[PDB]
């Protein structure tokens, strides 16, 4: 997250840390046993780390789980991006409590405007690395499907949206990817894409999750 500020430990208990001997992406606790990331966070031998805040101390209320199985979306583009979501199934369910909570699941789409909370353990630089200890969190608006396409002419499909500043210097960014935009309480997003992170004319683009509700509710059903 780059010009965001540290969340508070364990503020954002649905935020979760995907592991592979180092913090690799986030994702949303949807349930006990599922967590919803990014397409392109897969890979096999991913450990799930709940109620974290410092991903490199052990604090307490941490819960690791590995991942029993991980579901990347049927029709995931890899060279367009369009349906970067997956689905991972944990091998036990986790243990809720007020530190580890699952976020819930939109109705409906939200329009452009609403303020949403981004999060994540992702770059903080726009130029360089710089990858921190503790979670970050940004406060960012849904733009206009018009200034969207107008900043990414022929790459937004009705599968994204993008939220951020066209000013620059806010935006999520590598190492956020798979995490949540969560607006009024539901989980409206999935950290996807953007051309670099926090350049002006550059907002980040997130999966619409309204789009995939019924094929959550679905694949979690039969698996
Ligand atoms: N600016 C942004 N909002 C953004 C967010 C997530 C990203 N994840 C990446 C990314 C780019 C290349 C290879 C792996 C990645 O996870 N770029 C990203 C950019
Ligand atoms: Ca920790
Ligand atoms: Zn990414």
């Amino acid at each position: 997250i780059v010009g965001g500020y540290t969340c508070g430990a364990n503020t954002v208990p649905y935020q979760v840390s995907l592991n592979s001997g180092y913090h690799f992406c986030g994702g949303s606790l949807i349930n006990s046993q599922w967590v919803v990331s990014a397409a392109h966070c897969y890979k096999s031998g991913i450990q799930v780390r709940l109620g974290e805040d410092n991903i490199n101390v052990v604090e307490g209320n941490e819960q690791f789980i590995s991942a029993s199985k991980s579901i990347v979306h049927p029709s995931y583009n890899s060279n367009t991006l369009n349906n970067d979501i997956m689905l991972i199934k944990l091998k036990s369910a986790a243990s809720l409590n007020s530190r580890v909570a699952s976020i819930s699941l939109p109705t409906s789409c939200a329009s452009a405007g609403t303020q949403c909370l981004i999060s994540g353990w992702g770059n903080t630089k726009s130029s360089g690395t710089s990858y921190p200890d503790v979670l970050k969190c940004l406060k960012a608006p849904i733009l206009s499907d018009s200034s969207c396409k107008s900043a990414y002419p022929g790459q937004i499909t009705s599968n994204m949206f993008c939220a951020g500043y066209l000013e620059g210097g806010k935006d999520s960014c590598q190492g956020d990817s798979g995490g949540p935009v969560v607006c009024s309480g539901k989980l409206q997003g999935i950290v996807s894409w953007g051309s670099g992170c926090a350049q002006k004319n550059k907002p980040g683009v997130y999966t619409k999750v309204c789009n995939y509700v019924s094929w959550i509710k679905q694949t979690i059903a039969s698996n």
